[PDB]
């Protein structure tokens, strides 16, 4: 099991080493286009960019570069696409990428302000009355309804693409409560929260990959996903406790580089998982 490796990892009181391994493991590829001049202020962090074979590209001639990348796991039957808080400059991008991947929901885990700086540009509209306009990629942004919570937020969204008048339901699901430092005391919010955004359906082949960010997209961004992937091999596999987190971590970070930026995120993640496990 790993609920049994897990106490090992505790008691031997070796996180560290464990997280240290994988990232040496780890796959590294080129970023060529990430990395081009002109796309220097797409990027919020000058070492947290999309690996070239598996970035998105917008549908436009102009630039079609933005910081997200499509995590595709196979056997899970699974993507998401991890991407960074959208930039002032980057918020209609941002959008036309929901438009373009026909995504259901956007997973949104940080606050947009945190530890006293922005971690985030305010890219979805607050007041019903007081809708966003992106004029560079054509879309229409409106707040239809939102839903707060102890622990997290939904709200459903309008997107109108202008160009063609078609509009389309996004939901926003906001973790709101992961901590300024460190992680959760428990994972029982996260857990719940995931299973809110499964229940919607944000996750489900019927739809385009859902959009998750933090402010990078790649800490907290990473133990959504590979919670959710986890748990879905351990409901699909003859074998259960044959599902190794490492593995499939390993397997992500094939896509985007960076996904858990902490010994404590692994920890977490690991966490998260035996306890979600115990939902089944
Ligand atoms: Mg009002």
């Amino acid at each position: 099991e790993m609920e049994k490796e897990f106490e090992q990892i505790d008691k031997s009181g070796s996180w560290a080493a464990i997280y240290q391994d994988i990232r040496h493991e780890a796959s590294d590829f080129p970023c060529r286009v990430a990395k081009l001049p002109k796309n220097k202020n797409r990027n919020r962090y000058r070492d947290v960019s999309p690996f070239d074979h598996s970035r998105i590209k917008l549908h436009q001639e102009d630039n079609d570069y933005i910081n997200a990348s499509l995590i595709k796991m196979e056997e899970a039957q699974r993507s998401y696409i991890l991407t960074q808080g959208p930039l002032p400059n980057t918020c209609g991008h941002f959008w036309e990428m929901v438009w373009e991947q026909k995504s259901r929901g956007v997973v949104m885990l940080n606050r947009v302000m945190e530890k006293g700086s922005l971690k985030c540009a305010q890219y979805w509209p607050q007041k019903e009355e007081k809708e966003m306009i992106f004029e560079d990629t054509n879309l229409k942004l409106t707040l239809i309804s939102e839903d707060i919570k102890s622990y997290y937020t939904v709200r459903q969204l309008e997107l109108e693409n202008l160009t063609t008048q078609e509009t389309r339901e996004i939901l926003h699901f906001h973790y709101t409560t992961w901590p300024d430092f460190g992680v959760p005391e428990s994972p029982a919010s996260f857990l719940n929260f995931l299973f809110k955004v499964r229940e919607s359906g944000s996750l489900s082949p019927e739809h385009g990959p859902v959009v998750v960010h933090c402010s990078a997209g790649i800490g907290r961004s990473g133990t959504f996903c590979l919670a959710d992937t986890c748990l879905l091999l351990m409901d699909k596999r003859k074998d259960p406790s044959s599902v190794d987190i490492k593995k499939v971590l390993l397997e992500m970070r094939k896509f985007r580089m960076g996904l858990i930026q902490t010994a404590d995120q692994l920890r977490f993640s690991y966490l998260a998982v035996i306890e979600g496990a115990k939902f089944i």
